């Protein structure tokens, strides 16, 4: 239910382990302050809305960079610890705690920038970006969203290691005689559960089989309800030849401020964050040789868990090897060690 | 919030992935095997319910050592698979899978024998017994349970470095400048989340200071409001001197049948099963020279979470020196590689 999937939700960014495990996260941390500093006359003498400040760690960056006032909207119990935080700090001038949800709360003014952290695997897991597009009925016509545009890219793989290793799960229930019970009338709803799930990882960017795919979500203009239907169509061209596995997931966002647009990715080719990286596994490969190309389209549909139903097709073109998958975002496998 | 723990938690168990975590333990699931197997007359040509059947895998066993007709009740959609397999292992005759919650489905006819595996971390967790003993509404005055009966056992520990660990951890909050934010004013809550949260894992025997208290529960004669609050009262007489840092918990099960008892142990001196063993440390350490007896009180308060809070008072009877925690069961530890 809706009810119970926010409860959790809510319950988990209670935990001062978790909002610490965010923080350090030195990439998106530190990309976060360069952000706000390096676009300091974005931030000077203006007002700023923290969309789920968490800690308040943001907000922090915020004053740092000469906001006049920021009110710093946080939903779960981590609120009055983000207070303790700005009392201790001195802060209290300048940094205003507003708990509850950003839907629901209602702030004393119009606000110039908008900045969040509402990015999770894939960069759509936890709705928390049409949080963040709600908010917009409090900025500015003039103003900017920090992050201002996210980019999803997509791109196929090859990994036998993992395929097998997840099919291996699977093939407990294939067992005729397991303590003497023919469990295998179960194996296709086995492999069908274990291929649902997710992976999140990372990986050797040797692993992908053509350039990635790029989808746009610019914050500054969508609106909220456009991210209750995600469609991702796709056609890559093969560069090398073998088993396609999945489609590997990742994803980038911009700060595109009045003096520089900094970049915070989550790409293989970059230094690695709590993110990681999301592989969805086909239940079979696609055989496809250099210079094919895998076309289909992948579907994200917001669901009542805060997250989305996740539907891919993708197919050899020149075969019509077919390859058919849904996925559950709300629920992936972290194989990371 | 009652309502909603409950959702969650028959979704758990709807994976097939979970039912299967808990069927490859061979020490569970063999342990199970023998004790209805080698107690066999107690299952030939009877009526059984198997309370929380999950996959089968009881029911199976009921089958093989002969039983009549076996109700396997079961709450999640692992219920659907279930009968799936009743009906490839051709035992449609013999296994009938009633979907729902054993408090709220009827049974056809009252049972010679309940059968369950309703445990949980140190027993009494996911609160799976009460619907155990529930169930007993089904059960014949002369019938039997498998298990029959359980013990949980508390023992204090030494572990130097579990204790230590916490603070090594709450630390990251310990500090004037995490990227311009002084942090320390939330420490002492990081300090008292970490210790909120027993830990499972397993130990050498040897941190043991002393010989163990039992906590019995009878399931044959125990009713339901019997599990709402446990009171285990302990006086431990040290074995070793050093410094007590708090409570381990494991637990056994007896299958007293007709023809032998069979125990399933989960304790620290026997092979792992996926259980572990559960630490509760204490705030502040006790020391205790050998001979010295530390006594005290570990009451275990059911929560609308499915779960107890736990709530450990101590003292050393020789210096007067106390120290208690509370800590929250629903949420643990998991420290075990
Ligand atoms: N609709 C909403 N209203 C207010 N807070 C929300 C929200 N949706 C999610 N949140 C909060 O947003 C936070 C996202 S995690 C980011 C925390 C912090 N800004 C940081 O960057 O370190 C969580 O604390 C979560 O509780
Ligand atoms: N009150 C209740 N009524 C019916 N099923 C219940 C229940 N409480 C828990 N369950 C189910 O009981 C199972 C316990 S796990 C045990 C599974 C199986 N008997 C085995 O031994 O491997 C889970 O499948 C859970 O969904």
């Amino acid at each position: 239910t809706e009810e119970s999937s926010a409860v959790q939700y809510f319950q988990f960014y209670g935990y001062l382990s978790q909002q610490q495990n965010m923080m350090q996260d030195y990439v998106r941390t530190g990309t976060y302050q360069r952000a706000i500093l390096q676009n300091h006359t974005d931030f000077k003498d203006k007002i700023v809305l923290d969309v789920g400040c968490g800690s308040g760690i943001l907000s922090f960056f915020a004053a740092q960079a000469g906001a006049r006032k920021i009110y710093a909207v946080e939903a779960s119990t981590m609120a009055q610890h983000a207070e303790v935080l700005v009392k201790s700090n001195n802060l209290t001038d300048r940094i205003v705690v507003i708990p509850g949800k950003v839907e629901e709360v209602s702030l004393p003014e119009q606000v110039d920038i908008i900045i969040s952290e509402p990015m999770g695997y894939m960069l759509f897991n936890e709705r928390m970006l049409e949080s963040y597009l709600h908010a917009k009925k409090y900025l500015k016509p003039s103003g900017n969203m920090f992050p201002t545009i996210g980019d999803v890219h997509l791109a196929p793989f090859t990994d036998e290691q993992l395929y097998m290793e997840q099919f291996t799960k699977a093939n407990f229930w294939y067992q005729p005689s397991f303590h003497g019970v023919d469990l295998s009338a179960l194996r296709g709803a086995a492999v069908d559960e274990y291929f649902r799930q997710p992976v999140v990882d990372t990986f050797d960017i040797r692993i992908l089989m053509a350039k990635s795919v790029k989808y746009t979500v610019n914050f500054l203009e969508a609106k909220e309800g456009d991210l209750h239907r995600i469609e991702i169509p796709f056609k890559f061209h093969m560069l090398h030849s073998g088993l396609v596995h999945g489609l590997a997931f990742w994803f980038d966002v911009a700060f595109i401020g009045s003096i520089m647009t900094v970049w915070l990715s989550t790409a293989p080719t970059e230094p690695l964050t709590h993110w990681y990286q999301v592989r969805c596994l086909f239940q079979s490969p696609l055989f496809a040789k250099a210079g094919d190309t895998l076309s289909g389209t992948c579907l994200l549909i917001a669901n009542k868990r805060q997250s989305y139903d996740i539907s891919i097709v993708a197919q050899v073109d020149q075969t019509g090897s077919k390859s058919s998958n849904l996925l559950d975002l709300k629920n992936p496998f972290f194989r990371y060690t």
